[PDB]
């Protein structure tokens, strides 16, 4: 399959080198795995989804998504057009306020909730979760990902805007999960990317065009956005039948484009993610 003039992210991961606008991917397309959008949830009534989206839990009053960045990244996970895993089902948790922030009680809550929910949904191919989130180191929030990870849910966590070493930040810091950094179209680590030995991968995170609340669609900037790309990709590949939840984070890392990046400070990884699709 070959969806064209594609968001550079999608195009980049389909391709061993930059300067291409076509997302190639399988027929499967991530059909039948589950992805766990842990953000400000989703506006599933957006056309792009076709009703593969649903708000499964909301630690707030209104399931309906307010901020949008939540929905946005669900779009990059698996909308029809902007999505990596175009055929996947998508499950909004709402752990965040509609002005971005939210309590660590309530993230851990929602990290613990997907460990539950995965039984209550049908995820033969396997569950993924995205945490386009984090803040200061907190051993709990890290355990709240390794606990989630130990369950057989592939967790993909963002590294952060802060241009530090990601070691300071949770749930990025965690050993077991997939920390993700962000490339720009010219294969430079974006300067808003958080780096470190901890990391295992760089997605596309600079200027990603995806869905947006109120039916619209737009382009935003963040490692936040690099996460689904890997998430939707791990959804894509657990579907193709190429890993468990616990082995994906390596197999994504093992089958990546080594030494493709510029702006890689010493210690940090030099991988960019790649769907490896012999078209």
């Amino acid at each position: 399959a070959a969806q064209t003039n594609a968001p550079w992210g999608l195009a980049r991961i389909s391709s061993t080198s930059p300067g291409t606008s076509t997302y190639y991917y399988d027929e499967s397309a991530g059909q039948g795995s589950c992805v766990y959008v842990i953000d400000t949830g989703i506006e599933a009534s957006h056309p792009e989804f076709e009703g593969r989206a649903q708000m499964v839990k909301t630690y707030y009053y209104s399931s309906r998504d307010g901020n949008g960045h939540g929905t946005h990244c669900a779009g990059t996970v698996g909308s029809r057009t902007y999505g990596v895993a175009k055929k996947t089902q998508l499950f909004g948790v709402k752990v965040l306020d509609d002005n971005g922030s939210g309590q660590y009680s309530t993230i851990i809550a929602g990290m613990d909730f997907v460990a539950s929910d995965k039984n209550n949904r049908n995820c033969p191919k396997g569950v993924v979760a995205s945490l386009s989130l984090g803040g200061g180191y907190s051993s709990s929030v890290n355990s709240a990902a390794a606990r989630l990870q130990s369950s057989g849910v592939m967790v993909a966590v963002a590294a952060g805007n802060n241009n530090a070493d990601a070691r300071n930040y949770s749930p990025a810091s965690e050993p077991s999960v997939c920390t993700v950094g962000a490339s720009d179209r010219y294969d430079r680590r974006s300067s808003f990317s958080n780096y470190g030995s901890v990391l295992d991968i760089f997605g596309p995170g600079t200027s990603i065009l995806s869905t947006w609340i109120g039916g619209s669609t737009r382009s935003i900037s963040g490692t936040s956005m690099a996460t689904p790309h890997v998430a939707g990709l791990a959804a894509y590949l657990m579907t193709l039948g190429k890993t468990t939840a616990a082995s994906a984070c390596r197999y994504i890392a093992d089958t990546a484009n080594k030494g493709d990046l510029s702006n890689i400070p010493f210690g940090t990884v030099n991988l960019l993610a790649y769907n490896n699709y012999q078209a």
